[PDB]
């Protein structure tokens, strides 16, 4: 629901393995993970705590989404 | 030298060698999520410091895969 958030990361995490079934799912996750961090990493606008923060969000979404 | 670019050219290629079950790309995505999250875990350096460290990465990343 929030911009950016973990339940935002987590949606956009499933949504993109359901997408991609000619992908083994956790390779999937690991494409849209390194295309999300290199975004967020070449902003250039965006405070470094906000940032940071929002890379923390999608690595815990990542590590919910594998657990199921 | 710790966490810059020619760091992670390096260390994506050993991975990339290394590793037994993935392909090129499939062993450099994993490694660079691997990392990343280790990185954003790092309880005590600045934070503008490991950004700095996920960006040499991004660049790594970005020139062994085009390269």
């Amino acid at each position: 629901s929030e911009l950016f958030s973990v339940p935002y990361f987590i949606e956009n995490l499933k949504q993109h393995i359901e997408m991609n079934q000619s992908e083994d799912k956790i390779h999937a996750m690991n494409s849209y993970y390194r295309s999300v961090v290199s975004t967020l990493v070449q902003d250039q606008l965006t405070k470094n705590a906000v940032v940071l923060k929002r890379i923390q969000h999608l690595d815990e979404a990542y590590n919910k989404v594998k657990r199921g």
